[PDB]
C-alpha cells in the first residue's frame, strides 16, 4: 500500500489512423482517470502498449473484437 | 525502438511538504519528456516512486543530496 497516492501517473494522448492488425492486440485498456483525455492502451501480443483515443473508428473496431474476442 | 509508438507516458504534478526521510528514498529521477510539466520522480527504498515539483525546497535538497548519495 502506498499512503502517498501523489506518484508517477501513466497518462497519454495519442492516435493512429492505422492501427496494427488485431491478431497483433493482445487486449486494450483506458488510461489513468487522473488524466485529462480518456485514451485507450491497446496492449500488444508481446505486452508492449500504444495510446489510441477512443474517438477513432479503429479503436471501436479493435475494442469491439477484442471485447468479444 | 519502436517505428510505432506513442505509449504510456509516466507523468505527475504534485508536490509534498511532508516529504519522506533521504533515508527512505534512494534516488531521484525527471519525469518524461512527453509530459506536459517537469517534475521529479523519486524512488523509494521500496523501488515505489513518487512525484514532487522541483520547485519544493524538499525536492531540490533531496536532489542535491541524491546526486551526491
Amino acid at each position: 500500500m502506498s499512503p502517498y497516492g501523489s506518484d508517477t501517473t501513466p497518462c497519454c494522448f495519442a492516435y493512429l489512423s492505422l492501427a496494427l492488425p488485431r491478431a497483433h492486440v493482445k487486449e486494450y485498456f483506458y488510461t489513468s482517470s487522473k488524466c485529462s483525455n480518456l485514451a485507450v492502451v491497446f496492449v500488444t501480443r508481446r505486452n508492449r502498449q500504444v495510446c489510441a483515443n477512443p474517438e477513432k473508428k479503429w479503436v471501436q473496431e479493435y475494442i469491439n473484437y477484442l471485447e468479444m474476442s
